[PDB]
């Protein structure tokens, strides 16, 4: 590393994912003597910066901070700019966190079981709000509807700010939100939490069940968080970036802020996540295919 690095967020400030590359940034800083300089490219659910640094050198100076947004794009963009498998190739994945099914405080719903009986039948009207069309926020409740075979119908939101908001005042009586952003409210009780997407619970919600311990066997939706460089990179620079981010990761207060937040800390590396980006890239498509979602 001989000049900055330059890292290119896929979404904006105020969420986690712009969070991570901005506490991975500062402490990168600290350690190999240039600055990270972390900048928002977030246009259309992060394609914008996305191709941006597939067209930068495979050098290691470049590198795109995601989210599992990144693995639904491919199937809900009619014409995406880049390869999303050829293109990029993977750092490390330093953080997973669950979407969690909220209510507001005295709905009807106390279970998810109590939710999907309500959305069993077609027409029928339980909207669920989410993060965003095409968020993977979004696709947990349509891989609900999916796998539970319910009709709830999806009402998106700018973020989990603003969906929040909605669930809090009751204007919806439901949304799919990240975890990180609903703990809060949870705590409160200002929400009741229905399920969490990923395989086992949470952590800091323990009496919150799985969605696949509801049973809707074998559902997992937990949202990855990780780095990405142009697809040409070398391994041995990949392992260089992968071995310094790593180390920020390690750091004992890193480690309680993102638990504290609802994180669940990660450190899977080039080849572990590079699979996991495909493997969710072919997965989120069979999913967007079902249910013939195209974002633009």
């Amino acid at each position: 590393p001989n000049k900055p690095l330059d890292i290119i967020v896929t979404f904006p400030p105020g969420g986690g994912t712009d969070m991570l590359a901005r506490l991975i940034g500062n402490y990168l800083t600290e350690s190999l003597g240039q600055t990270a300089v972390v900048e928002n490219r977030p246009g259309a659910s992060g394609n914008v910066g996305a191709r941006l640094v597939a067209d930068r050198a495979p050098d290691g100076y470049s590198l795109l901070m995601v989210n599992s947004s990144f693995a639904v794009n491919p199937g809900v963009f009619r014409n995406l700019p880049f390869d999303p498998k050829k293109d990029f190739a993977a750092v490390i994945n330093v953080a997973y966190v669950p979407s969690v099914f909220v209510v507001p405080a005295g709905s009807k719903y106390k279970t998810l079981g109590e939710l999907m009986a309500a959305a069993k039948q077609t027409n029928t009207q339980v909207t669920y709000g989410s993060c965003g069309n095409g968020t993977p926020q979004h696709l947990a409740g349509e891989l609900l509807n999916v796998s539970a075979k319910t009709h709830m119908v999806h009402v998106p939101y700018k973020g989990c700010g603003p969906a929040l908001n909605d669930v809090l005042g009751s204007q919806i009586g439901l949304a799919v939100v990240t975890a990180s952003s609903a703990i809060p409210f949870i705590k409160a009780g200002k929400l009741q939490a229905l399920a969490v997407t990923s395989k086992e619970r949470s952590a800091l919600l323990p009496e919150v069940p799985t969605v696949a311990e509801q049973g809707v066997a074998g559902y997992e939706l937990n949202q990855w968080h990780g780095l990405l460089v142009p697809g040409a990179t070398p391994m041995a620079v990949r392992q260089k970036l992968y071995d310094g981010i790593a180390k920020v990761m390690q750091r004992d207060d890193v480690q309680k802020k993102l638990a504290d937040l609802g994180y669940s800390t990660a450190s899977d590396g080039p080849e572990v996540f590079q699979k996991m980006v495909e493997t969710d890239i072919d997965r989120f498509s069979a999913l967007t295919k079902q249910i013939g979602l195209k974002v633009d």
